[PDB]
C-alpha cells in the first residue's frame, strides 16, 4: 500500500485525515504527504499576508512558508509519515495577471476578500497543479490518493481537489475525498465537483484512542495555527472531538472520508 496524500496548505492533511495517515504508517503503508501551496514566498507581502503572519505569531515580514514547512514537517515526523512540499504560492501571496494582489483586506471586515480575475487563470492554476500531481504519481506510484473536499470553498482547497481528480482520473488511480476540518462544523457538507465525477457513499473510521492522541498531538506542532483554530472558546480539540461522535454515537474517534467515482453517462 502506497498512500498519497494530497494536502491543499500545511496543516490540513492532519487536521482532516491525521488519524487516518498515523493508522496507514502503523499498518505498514508507505505514506507521503504532498502540500499544493507550500511554494516558497519572500517579501513585499501584501498587507493581508502581513496581517496573516500577524495573526500566526510572526512579524509582518519573517518567511512565514519556511516556518509553516518546519511545523508540518515536525507534524508529520510525529505521524511517522513523509513530507513532501510543493511549488505553489497560497492564496496570500499570488498575484493577478494585472499585477493586483489575488487576496484584499477590506477595511472593517475580518475575512479576506478575493478580487476577480479571469476564468483562464484559475484553469491554468489548476492545470499547473495537475502537472505537479501527474508527475508525482508516476515517482510515488501509489495505490490510493486522498485529497480534500473542499468544504468551506476556500480557492486553494478547490484548486487542489480539482487538479487530483483531474490527475488521478488520467492516471486511473483511486482517489477519495476528507471532510475538511475544522471548515465541516461550520458548513453544511456539500459540494460541486468538475463535471463527470461523484461522491460514493461516506466511509466514518474508528479509530483506537492512541491514533486520536497521536493526531491531535500532531496537530499541536502547527504552533502557527493554534489561536487561529481554536477561536475564541479555545476549544478546536473539544469540537473535532463533537463532531467524531455525532458520526458515531456508538464509536470512538474517527473520520470521514468519500470514494471519487465517475459520474453516470459521463
Ligand atoms: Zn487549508
Amino acid at each position: 500500500t502506497r498512500l498519497l496524500a494530497i494536502s491543499p496548505h500545511l496543516d490540513d492533511a492532519v487536521l482532516s485525515f491525521g488519524a487516518g495517515l498515523a493508522q496507514a504508517a502503523q499498518d505498514g503503508a508507505n505514506v507521503l504527504v504532498y502540500t499544493v501551496f507550500a511554494g516558497a514566498a519572500q517579501p513585499p507581502y501584501s498587507p493581508a499576508a502581513q496581517r496573516m503572519h500577524t495573526i500566526w505569531g510572526l512579524a509582518p515580514d519573517d518567511d512565514a512558508v519556511l516556518y509553516r514547512r518546519k511545523e508540518d514537517i515536525a507534524a508529520l515526523d510525529h505521524l511517522r509519515v513523509a513530507h513532501r512540499h510543493g511549488r505553489f504560492l497560497d492564496s496570500i501571496y499570488r498575484k493577478l495577471p494585472d499585477g493586483r494582489w489575488l487576496t484584499a483586506h477590506v477595511e472593517g471586515r475580518q475575512k479576506l476578500a478575493v478580487n476577480d480575475h479571469s476564468p483562464d487563470s484559475d484553469h491554468d492554476l489548476v492545470g499547473e497543479v495537475a502537472d505537479d500531481i501527474r508527475s508525482i504519481i508516476d515517482e510515488f506510484d501509489p495505490t490510493l490518493v486522498v485529497t480534500c473536499a473542499a468544504i468551506g470553498e476556500h480557492p486553494d482547497h478547490e484548486a487542489t481537489r480539482d487538479a487530483a481528480l483531474f490527475a488521478t482520473h488520467e492516471k486511473n488511480v483511486p482517489v477519495r475525498l476528507w471532510e475538511d476540518l475544522p471548515y465541516a462544523v461550520f458548513k453544511s457538507g456539500a459540494v460541486e465537483l468538475p463535471q463527470g465525477f461523484r461522491l460514493g457513499s461516506a466511509d466514518v473510521s474508528s479509530v483506537k484512542p492512541e491514533m486520536r492522541s497521536q493526531k491531535f498531538q500532531a496537530v499541536e506542532r502547527y504552533s502557527s495555527q493554534m489561536v487561529l483554530l481554536n477561536g475564541s472558546e479555545n476549544n478546536l480539540f473539544d469540537r473535532l472531538d463533537e463532531h467524531a461522535r455525532q458520526n458515531a454515537p456508538h464509536g470512538g474517534y474517527g473520520e470521514t472520508t468519500w470514494p471519487v467515482v465517475r459520474s453516470d453517462d459521463s
